[PDB]
């Protein structure tokens, strides 16, 4: 029995029309062209022999508008003339002569651990794929990025408005990925320099495990449900000792509780037991807890609620 | 350690620009607008009290061009006047007065079990999400489709050319999904009528399990590799008894063998052993064989080869 759950991304067309190639000498990556501004990672300015410890302030001052080449390849080809440049945190803000005529309605937002967003993976300014990820508790994502993907963008969508939340910067030693918000801050404690960096311990996202257990119930799979209950306060003390995020309920989780008639606290109890072992049983085809689906995913994909 | 593998879809913008709403009385679903033609499921013609056994030939003859309303909502709104109608298998081919100015370069192809394709899930002619699936050996997909999603399209991409391979029609009792190719034939033995239908037994896609084991090796995870080997012929006799597809090698699998230096036959042997049990070990975070990633996925996402 298939749960009806897939890794669902937003349609990517609105964002595809904003992607450009940014080159600064022998360095090339992707940028995001909104209005008269092109956002890209600041290490486009860095030569390779300096990626391990750039002085980005001195690199910035050494740039001229002439130093940057911006090109659009897909759909409406163009060379964009750079007329201003500035640095915000780990991003460059280039000002260009032409406003993107396909600029969608948009905002900049930061994404929180456990929340999902869509990524448009791009190489040389050309969109090549799209996928969805959850921000992990250690501020990494389990993405799929290769050399040249920096500047690829992550976003969510509220109606027609695109909320840009991620610009790709780096790959960590364990194969996960991280980047910047559009305020220029890196997620987590990471720095945009090519040095091994301590990364924090990941955790299970409790709210997303609860969501998945509700998805299972919505599919007729409820062997793990008991009248036994664990309170949120007690579960959260357990979580701290057992590599779980503390649980914080939301209206989306409450809708699942109402639809199924199973209380959150019954699933917090179940999580405690299932963490010790599934005892040879499966939940939605899995022998391990799943935390890559959000309450909103379950409401939308199974219940048709947005 | 993350494998670097995600469920990757093609960017969807080219296809988003081809989606329309098709209505025939009290029935509404999605269609695909290419050139002067709109493709949609033929059960748009069916009233609800007849979905269990339509006479599609008589329904067809009862239609007029007046009977169909075609609308585009996103990007370049329009009402398309229908000037001809015809039925091919389980699809309608409407001829409309306006050629889609955003028609991409395209072909129609059929997808084979084990092969992956991207789906653009649409409701009322509006794209709402995108995801990627593998055609299962029983000619179903493990999708995420709700009421009103019929007419959503699946496709692959070779360069700039979109190969349309799927139009969504139905949900089976076990929660999986199926639809039509654009020659109008349903995948599998299924029929586009609202009746319980026997569905065939699914199987593990051996070639995709091999691909995943290579992905594991490419990530430094090779505990399951032994010098022991099972020949393709012998494995395929085993597969028939154990719910696996017979293995057929491809150049993409051979590239993985060359890169890793592990022979296909070593992984066929491993599959036989792992099927009996992982003995408490994990492969890329999993305690079960994974067949949802193709050799091409592994070559592209991990090795950067297209
Ligand atoms: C930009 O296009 C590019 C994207 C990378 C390339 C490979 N996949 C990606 O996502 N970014 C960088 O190459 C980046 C540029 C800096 C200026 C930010 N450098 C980078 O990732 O450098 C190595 C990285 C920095 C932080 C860290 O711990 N490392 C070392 C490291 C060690 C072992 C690794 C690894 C990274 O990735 C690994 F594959 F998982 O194994
Ligand atoms: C078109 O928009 C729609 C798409 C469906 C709706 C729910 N999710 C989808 O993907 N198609 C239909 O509703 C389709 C129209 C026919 C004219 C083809 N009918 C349909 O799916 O009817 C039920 C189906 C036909 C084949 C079959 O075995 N069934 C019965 C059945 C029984 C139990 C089910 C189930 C389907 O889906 C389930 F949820 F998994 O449980």
């Amino acid at each position: 029995h298939h749960s009806g759950l897939v890794k669902m991304s937003h349609p990517s067309g609105d964002v595809e029309a904003c992607m450009v190639q940014v080159t600064c000498g022998s360095m090339t990556l992707n940028g995001l062209w909104l209005d008269n501004t092109v956002w890209c990672p600041r290490h486009v300015m860095c030569p390779a022999d300096q990626l391990s410890d750039p002085n980005y302030d001195a690199l910035l001052i050494s740039m001229t508008n002439h130093s940057f080449s911006v090109q659009k390849h897909i759909g409406a080809p163009a060379n964009l003339r750079v007329v201003g440049h500035a640095m915000q945190g780990t991003l460059l803000k280039l000002t260009v002569d032409v406003a993107n005529p396909s600029t969608p309605a948009y905002t900049f937002t930061t994404v929180k651990p456990g929340a999902a967003f869509s990524v448009l993976a791009c190489y040389n300014g050309r969109p090549t794929g799209t996928f969805t990820v959850v921000m992990r508790p250690n501020y990494t994502i389990k993405g799929s990025f290769l050399c040249g993907s920096c500047g690829s963008v992550g976003y969510t969508k509220e109606g027609s408005v695109i909320n840009f939340c991620y610009m790709h910067q780096m790959e960590l030693a364990n194969g996960t990925h991280t980047g910047s918000a559009f305020d220029g801050t890196m997620y987590g404690a990471f720095m945009d320099k090519q040095v091994h960096q301590v990364q924090l311990t990941d955790k299970y996202c409790s709210v997303n495990v609860v969501a998945w257990l509700y998805a299972a119930i919505l599919n007729g799979c409820a062997w793990f449900v008991k009248p036994n209950r664990t309170s949120v306060v007690s579960f959260n003390e357990w979580a701290l000792a057992n590599q779980f995020t503390e649980f914080v309920g939301t209206q989306s989780v409450d809708m699942l509780a109402v639809k199924t008639g199973v209380a959150i606290e019954q699933l917090l109890y179940a999580i405690q037991q299932l963490y010790t072992g599934f005892q040879g049983k499966q939940i939605l085809g899995s022998t391990m807890l799943e935390d890559e689906f959000t309450p909103e995913d379950v409401n939308m994909q199974i219940m048709g609620v947005v």
